[PDB]
């Protein structure tokens, strides 16, 4: 994780309902994932201080400084500045970048990451099998399906067959080659009905 001084404008684009999580110092506390882009790129980033929800709304224009960067991933935390950017600090976000903040990555994809990376997207479910202590997820798209394990809060999720599951910050693994994504500590998943 690197720290990250300099002051960085982005136009927010999404943002998820807080949700709990256990903190470094292991107590419940509240975090929600959030996509900002500049010009040229989209980021997703997490968001450990609740406080700033108000500031991540869609097409709010931000000003971030000493943040962390892990994965790609932006880490904003309560040693984090987040501040409303000046009108003269802000510049229009292309189209295309918040359409490829929006694309999902194809299975066929994921399977070919190395161990540790991280994905993020909205997958159709095949099938589910609930087990004692955590639930495996089989996803699939036009090109292949890769099995997803939660844990904790995110066992048993209430979906069916054909609905969607929208992932953030899942974890590729493989066992025996077969790479799946498995759930941490600060994943989230959220469930459209189809």
């Amino acid at each position: 994780a690197v720290l990250h001084s300099e002051p960085l404008t982005v136009m927010v684009l999404t943002a998820t309902d807080p949700f709990e999580y256990e903190s470094p110092e292991h107590e419940v506390k509240n975090m929600f994932h959030a996509t900002v882009a500049t010009v040229s790129q989209y980021f997703h980033v997490k968001v450990f201080n609740i406080d700033l929800k108000e500031k991540f709304t869609k097409n709010n224009f931000i000003t971030i400084s000493n943040y962390f960067e892990s994965k790609g991933i932006l880490e904003i935390n309560e040693t984090s500045s987040v501040l409303e950017a000046a009108p003269k600090q802000m510049i229009e976000v292309p189209n295309c970048i918040t359409r490829n903040a929006n694309a999902s990555p194809k299975i066929c994809d994921i399977q070919k990451g190395t161990s540790g990376t991280v994905f993020y997207g909205v997958f159709t479910l095949h099938k589910k099998k609930v087990k004692t202590q955590n639930t495996s997820y089989e996803i699939k798209d036009g090109s292949g399906s890769i099995e997803v394990v939660g844990s904790g809060q995110w066992h048993n999720i209430n979906c069916k067959e054909g609905d969607k599951l929208h992932l953030f910050c899942f974890h590729l693994k493989r066992e025996r080659g077969q790479p799946k994504l498995v759930c941490g500590d600060h994943s989230f998943v959220k469930v459209t009905k189809a």
